[PDB]
């Protein structure tokens, strides 16, 4: 029981820190040393990380983000059992790949918001909304939602490449500056980090949350229940997906026996105060 | 420009995630691949990590926590230039070691609290307060403070091995349960994670923060200004200490030239709302 690598886009995203922690504590119990690297969405960084597996510095790798699927596939095919992909909205041939139903969860969350009476929506993404991007199952869900309700997408209320609370502060400051009749009713943030920042700037401008603008988080990160306006958010089952990923790696490594069990990884809407 | 390891106690501590991120972005710019491991205070995990340097899997290591100084010293002496220690309240012979003045900062923060009128203090530590522990410069500062003001230490208001927001919730629930005359005036939490949890439980019990109980954070983590009651806290200069650590590693590796400059790493009290 050797060295395992975990790859994520950004360790200061509490979702990824928490996912790492749950994987690492289990793998550690099994005798492995686990190390994490971050990519900042650079395919070169992914490729460099994978060279560690190719050179057998690592026994195995868990990727919780993927930049170049075809590159990951070639490595997985050369190293059967040693590459696991978790929650990256992709199935990589040659790697056991765990996908969660983010499209569904996003539709469900948007539906919740529509049902509270909201009609003018702002949509925030960590990707470039116009092109191919991470979190595009979610973007499609948003577009499908709007079409299903015959809601015109306001291009001025779309915000791409927004990741952090500080970036969310900038979004929220812009939204707070708007005249009530062009202000959104609700903001789908795609991230609890972003949501905390958005809400802070709204509140600083005496915009009421949720009465004036409802704010939907994503992930149910550790700080979410503790936020100034406790976050309504989409809960990701961090502990369960970590256990699943870990097991699929350990099985591939010949460590663990197959289980008949297969608990399903569920996203759930967590209603608090912000929406 | 090869592989660098960073060692911390816990990646879900936002202080360590942020310190890692600042180190990693700089080292990445210099062509290195950086990976982080967590120890959970297990000396075995530290020793295993150091074997990576001993076997030349890694070019160098930055430790932001230290479990067994004498073990780290033996490695540093065998691998000159390749071990840097940052903000671990220890100078390790053979490793460039950066120490920040936590005793001073702690005294200063406690003094701030005394000056606001507080007299009955609760003290929380991530260590076992009675024995040798991480963060013991801070514990000594606390004891020295109390002695300097002839304040009797209440053993019932000392809380050890408290790290997370959930643990802080438990502390805060206990404190909120107390009759006003044995309730503390102020709580020194040693951690913004702990402080968020403490405050949440106080507020849940209609205890006023800071009017009934003032809560002092530590670190000035990303969420601190965004907390329900924005945290008064001790600010650690994460970006500056990361740059310093990185430079001392790169110098040791023969990458970088010596600088005459040497900006001093300052802790500062950040006053917000919670105290
Ligand atoms: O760090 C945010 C950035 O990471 C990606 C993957 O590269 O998504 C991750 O972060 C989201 C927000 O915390 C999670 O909801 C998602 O499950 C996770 O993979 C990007 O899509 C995002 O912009
Ligand atoms: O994770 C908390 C735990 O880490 C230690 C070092 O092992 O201290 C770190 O965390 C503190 C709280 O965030 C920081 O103030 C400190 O600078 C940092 O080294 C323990 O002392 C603490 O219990
Ligand atoms: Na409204
Ligand atoms: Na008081």
């Amino acid at each position: 029981t050797g060295n395992i690598g975990v790859l994520v886009s950004r360790v200061t995203n509490p979702f990824f820190a928490g996912l790492f922690d749950a994987i690492e504590r289990e793998l550690h119990a099994h005798g492995y040393q686990v190390m994490i690297t971050q990519t900042y969405d650079d395919p070169e960084a992914e490729e460099r990380f994978l060279k560690q597996l190719k050179s057998r510095e690592l026994d195995g790798v868990i990727l919780a983000s993927v930049e170049a699927p075809d590159r990951v596939m070639a490595v997985a095919k050369a190293f059967p059992g040693r590459v696991v992909v978790v929650n990256a909205d992709v199935q990589i041939p040659g790697a056991t790949s765990l996908v969660l139903p983010h499209y569904q969860a996003t539709r469900d969350a948007l539906d919740y918001l529509f049902n509270q009476g909201h009609r003018r929506f702002a949509y925030v993404s960590g990707g470039t909304i116009s092109g191919a991007h991470h979190g595009q199952s979610r973007t499609q869900a948003f577009l499908d939602f709007m079409q299903a309700h015959q809601l015109l997408v306001a291009q001025d209320l779309l915000f791409g490449q927004i990741h952090t609370a500080k970036e969310g502060q900038a979004v929220g400051k812009q939204l707070a500056s708007l005249a009530p009749n062009v202000r959104p009713d609700a903001v789908f943030t795609n991230s609890d980090e972003v949501a905390v920042g958005v809400i802070d700037s709204l509140l600083a401008a005496d915009v009421k949350v949720p009465d004036d603008i409802a704010v939907m988080g994503y992930d149910d990160q550790p700080f979410a229940p503790f936020a100034k306006i406790p976050l309504t958010t989409v809960h990701q089952p961090v502990a369960s997906m970590a256990a699943a990923a870990t097991h699929e790696l350990l099985k591939g490594l010949g460590r663990q026996v197959a289980q008949d069990t297969q608990p399903t990884l569920h996203l759930s809407l967590k209603i608090r105060q912000s929406a």
